[PDB]
């Protein structure tokens, strides 16, 4: 207490807490300041019924204001029973923030419903946000029966602009899982859709997605199955466009016979083709190469490629290439055993 205001103020707050003997619990805590350039009102009541009947009652309430512009308030309804045996919750979230004229305000609602006899919950929850410059929105549903899990998911990011969808499902010890993002920004229908899955002992990878950037559709094909008995894996990714089409492949198989690799580069340019093929077996009778390549462009061909295999008894290398290049005969041969 002064004469001069920025002197004065108050400053408090009552933290009370008590448990009954009865088992019931009820938790207080307010809080008030009071000042020249903010006005805090803080206030939050929690209670709980530690005897009978589980229920659990959470209340918030603040509100703060700067007498300077800014005003922000929160609040927090929290409310679950045992509605004779069937558990009921519900909670209510809320969060308001201005400053001055820009503008922030995220509100929240959670939904849930048990059947503890039947093992059986149903969960419900939305989501909504805004401000001055952006925009949120997203929804879950929960279901769960009794071991039994089916939950999706749909999100909508900045008014829209990417679309992601999850779906997921666990049932029988075995889980699948489904999801997809989409843009819609600007020239690009991006689109990757992926989906996985799981067995005892067997995991399976699937995964799509198109750029389809202007003219470009350009496309990647990931297909890998996982065993005990090693990995198979295909890699399958197509650029193409207008004129040009880079196409190349590649399969890779773990196996216990062996390793077999087969990567495929093919490549077309208009007046310009170049085709690219090594094969590798890692087996157990000597590793086996064989490499071939034969680039094309115009009416001139060069023609080569490579054999080769690697065994303890004989080592065989013959190599060859021929073309006629501007005209200008041209061939070599080397074959050594």
């Amino acid at each position: 207490d002064s004469v001069v205001d920025l002197l004065s103020y108050n400053v408090q707050g009552s933290g009370e807490t008590t448990y009954d003997h009865k088992n019931t619990f009820t938790l207080s805590c307010d809080g008030s300041l009071r000042h020249k350039f903010l006005d805090s009102n803080i206030k939050f009541s929690h209670v709980e019924k530690l005897g009978n009947n589980p229920v659990s009652k959470g209340l918030l309430i603040f509100d703060a204001s700067s007498s300077w512009g800014p005003q922000m308030s929160a609040s927090v309804h929290l409310d679950s029973k045992k509605k004779q045996h069937l558990f009921v919750k519900e909670v209510k979230i809320d969060g308001q923030f201005r400053v001055s004229s820009f503008y922030a305000k995220g509100t929240y609602g959670l939904s849930c419903q048990r059947d503890p006899n039947t093992g059986r919950l149903n969960g419900e929850s939305n989501l909504r946000f805004n401000s001055s410059y952006l925009q949120g929105t997203n929804q879950i549903t929960g279901r769960y029966e009794d071991g039994t899990l089916s939950l999706t998911s749909t999100s909508d990011l900045q008014s829209g602009i990417i679309k992601n969808t999850a779906s997921l499902k666990y049932e029988n010890y075995e889980l699948t899982l489904k999801s997809d993002t989409n843009g819609k920004y600007k020239n690009f229908a991006t689109s990757n859709k992926m989906d996985m899955t799981f067995s005892k002992q067997n995991a399976l990878l699937r995964s799509e997605y198109q750029a389809d950037y202007e003219s470009l559709r350009f496309f990647s094909l990931l297909s890998g199955s996982l065993n005990s008995h090693g990995l198979e894996l295909n890699a399958d990714i197509l650029g193409t466009d207008k004129i040009n089409s880079g196409a190349h492949k590649a399969t890779l198989r773990i196996g216990q016979d062996g390793i077999s690799t087969s990567a495929t580069t093919n490549l077309k340019c208009s007046l310009l083709v170049l085709e690219n093929e090594l094969n590798a077996e890692l087996g157990l009778s000597g590793a086996s190469m064989k490499l071939t390549t034969n680039g094309r462009f115009r009416e001139h061909n060069a023609k080569f490629s490579l054999d080769g295999k690697a065994a303890l008894t004989e080592l065989s290398l013959g190599s060859a290439y021929q073309a006629m290049i501007l005209g200008v005969d041209s061939k070599n041969i080397f074959n050594f055993k």
